[PDB]
């Protein structure tokens, strides 16, 4: 019924194209012509295809909530563990503005996928700071991809509006559960804190706002200084 919103902004192409060129077998091509709505409801193991990547996906069930008898917290949960294991709605991938892949979190997502994860970055032109695209999660337990890219160092303003581009395009699109991943900390420099705490106080502010629309925003942390960090926050 709805046409979905894929990206949160408005509006190297020899790289695109050259991606693009790239043969596909008939099998990889009608995935990657699936229309970007159905992907969340279809039964993937009908596409001769597909499969998922991930042998022991974690799915909503399995995830511990921070507490169950919050009218807020019971829709956030901790998960030790990289971001791609996360059989969610969508998952967020650490993206930089090429959004054509690249190193730690954004170089795993690619792996998982698959190569069309890829393929369907090379039709747009790249992420601004700040914003999110949304594209099909292929092999990913996860249905969708949520790429963001967060600033340079401490700019905080700027990380806001990435868990805004993110939650936003989750709320319009229909997507109930986020994996998130920890946005511009590490090798962007942003020091983990204090992003810590711009991630759960947007998070709170969606899920007060938006109490029946959101059930699980999961926050991945791969790393244990980043899962310390959200622990002492949360509880």
């Amino acid at each position: 019924p709805f046409e979905f919103v894929t990206y949160s902004g408005e509006e190297s192409s020899p790289t695109r194209t050259r991606i693009l060129s790239a043969a596909l077998s008939p099998a990889e091509r009608a995935i990657f012509d699936v229309p970007i709505e159905k992907w969340l409801s279809i039964d993937r193991s009908s596409l001769s295809g597909w499969k998922c990547a991930v042998p022991r996906p974690v799915t909503i069930e399995q995830l511990r909530p921070v507490d169950p008898s919050d009218a807020i917290l019971r829709h956030i949960a901790l998960y030790r563990g990289p971001v791609t294991d996360l059989q969610l709605d969508a998952i967020v991938n650490a993206a930089n503005t090429r959004c054509l892949g690249g190193g730690g979190v954004d170089g795993a997502i690619h792996r998982v996928a698959g190569p069309l994860l890829l393929r369907e970055c090379a039709t747009f032109n790249g992420c601004q700071t700040g914003e999110c695209r949304l594209t099909k999660g292929y092999q990913l337990p996860a249905r969708y991809v949520l790429h963001t890219v967060g600033p340079v160092g401490e700019r905080p303003d700027m990380l806001r509006k990435c868990y805004r581009s993110i939650l936003s395009l989750a709320l319009k699109n229909g997507l109930r559960s986020i994996g998130f991943c920890c946005v511009s900390t590490g090798v962007y420099g942003y020091p983990l804190l204090p992003a810590t705490r711009i991630a759960l106080g947007e998070t709170r502010k969606f899920l007060e706002e938006h109490g029946g629309a959101l059930d699980m925003c999961c926050f991945a942390c791969f790393q244990e200084d980043e899962y310390k960090t959200y622990e002492k926050c949360v509880g």
